[PDB]
């Protein structure tokens, strides 16, 4: 088709639901590049994209591991058209649990896949859009990177981190003509967490039975969250979408106005500890 | 003495000024377990102490990395009181930039030494004052951590990285008795060409020049940041946040009145770039 967009992190979840929706738009616009970060995971999204029937050649897949820059610089010669007019940023890594019980290995590869991982992403492909001084990033959002989760700590620096990358891309990037938009995401519901959880054990042997019983609390509140409150992957689908329509974009995009008054008591105060108080009595009581 | 205060990169800087002024503070309180990178650096530290007057023990100088877990346990493992009441994560490194100019190695140290190097200290100290449920944590926070920057976008990350990580704690902690607080800060005293292509080129070198003009405009000393951290730690109730300045308060409300991002991006492209 006519619009080129580049997906990282597509066995599933939004990367998947992004990739096929796109594919099989009916206007027939754009080719999507759903990249993988290992190839032989990818029948998912082939019976995804066959259960909405995009029409063939409009979906390609790749192998994309945002760790390694040799394989970002591999995919990227693998596009054909010689340009990406959407390049999206999905990929992502969870990490759940009191501070102290986290693997050292599992820090670096949050901050790798979720930091280095964007960057090592925006790095290979920017500088083309920015010579044809048109082209579309998109990155997805976390609300974890507007306001601080308990037990989330890691993931939520990586979450901030990005908005740091992307914020600072986005003033040097306006005149190019290179949109950049984060799409921050309230909880969605794709198994995002499935991978994230050590077992009562390892969380026991690794901290205080004080914050062991503090991170149970957590764990119960969030799930009611997640089950009141997620939204498909289909719906924040939609979203890149959007923005990716919008003629003059903005750096962010709700996938829901569920948070928004709490991303505004934090602006709204800059000591910081009003914010601080509610999360915690939200949280904890 | 008896306030055990445990702080990193002390060899130069907002480290040094905070390692002996709390030695040298007139209620001969603190115990400062100054630590260095490279203990061959140590001199002005020393001297700056030696010509303020320290109560004799009051300091003491250990080799931290905070990019090695186990250089980070061994120093722990040297505090012989056994307590750390006040621990000072103030480790970190800039990284200035086209970005797609910046090498993937520098791009991981100061991922490393600005983030993993906090979470370290962190997971090394917060357990112990959990336990006492006492425990002060000042972290030397940056305004380049609060919002975006041109031409440092990695930086701006590993700082934005910080504000979640700490804010994240900050919230958890709370019933602990340990409190967590960023001293946020504006500029302090103390491959390219082959890798971008010229209209990145240029702002780039617009960026440079005009800023080294802020920093002379705006640059505190590091005595005036200390004396930052030194009233957060005598807060009774110390809040997450505390400024070395208003300078970038206004910027500061304005990002925070703009939920899109537009805005801020438009006045800051705005004030690096006039025109
Ligand atoms: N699930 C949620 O509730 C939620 C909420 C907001 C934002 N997010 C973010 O959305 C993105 C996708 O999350 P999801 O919910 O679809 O989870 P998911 O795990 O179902 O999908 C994430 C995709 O990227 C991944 N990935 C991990 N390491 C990778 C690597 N090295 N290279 C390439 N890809 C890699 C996974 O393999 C998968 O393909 C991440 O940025 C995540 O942080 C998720
Ligand atoms: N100076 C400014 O304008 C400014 C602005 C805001 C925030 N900051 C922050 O101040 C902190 C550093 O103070 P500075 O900016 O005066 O820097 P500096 O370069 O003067 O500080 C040097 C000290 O930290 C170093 N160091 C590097 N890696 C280290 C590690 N892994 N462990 C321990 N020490 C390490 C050296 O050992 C030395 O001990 C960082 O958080 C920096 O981001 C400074």
């Amino acid at each position: 088709a006519r619009t080129v967009v580049l997906i990282t992190g597509c066995s599933s979840g939004i990367g998947l639901h992004l990739a096929v929706r796109l594919a099989s738009d009916p206007s027939q616009s754009f080719k999507v590049y759903a990249t993988l970060r290992d190839l032989k995971t990818q029948g998912r999204l082939w019976e995804a994209a066959r259960a909405l029937a995009c029409p063939p050649g409009s979906l390609e897949t790749l192998q994309l591991d945002v760790r390694d820059s040799k394989s970002v610089a591999a995919a990227r010669e693998r596009v054909t058209e010689g340009r990406v007019d959407v390049l999206v940023c999905n990929a992502g890594l969870g990490l759940l649990g009191p501070l102290e019980a986290l693997g050292e290995d599992a820090v670096a590869s949050v901050l790798d896949v979720n930091v280095v991982g964007t960057v090592r992403m925006l790095q290979a492909f920017l500088p083309d859009m920015k010579r044809r001084g048109s082209g579309r990033v998109l990155v997805t959002g976390s609300v974890g990177g507007l306001m601080g989760l308990p037990f989330n700590d890691v993931y939520c620096a990586s979450k901030f981190a990005l908005e740091g990358l992307c914020e600072s891309l986005a003033v040097l990037l306006l005149p190019f003509g290179v949109h950049l938009s984060l799409i921050e995401c309230g909880p969605v519901h794709t198994a995002f967490m499935e991978k994230v959880l050590g077992s009562p054990e390892e969380v026991l042997d690794r901290t205080d039975i004080h914050t062991f019983h503090r991170f149970y609390q957590y764990l119960a509140l969030s799930k009611q969250v997640f089950r009141e409150a997620a939204q498909n992957p289909e719906e924040v689908a939609e979203v890149f979408l959007t923005a990716l329509r919008a003629p003059k974009p903005t750096l962010r995009y709700f996938t829901t106005e569920r948070f928004l008054p709490l991303l505004r008591m934090r602006l709204d105060d800059p000591s910081g500890s009003n914010y601080v108080t509610a999360m915690h009595r939200e949280v904890f009581g």
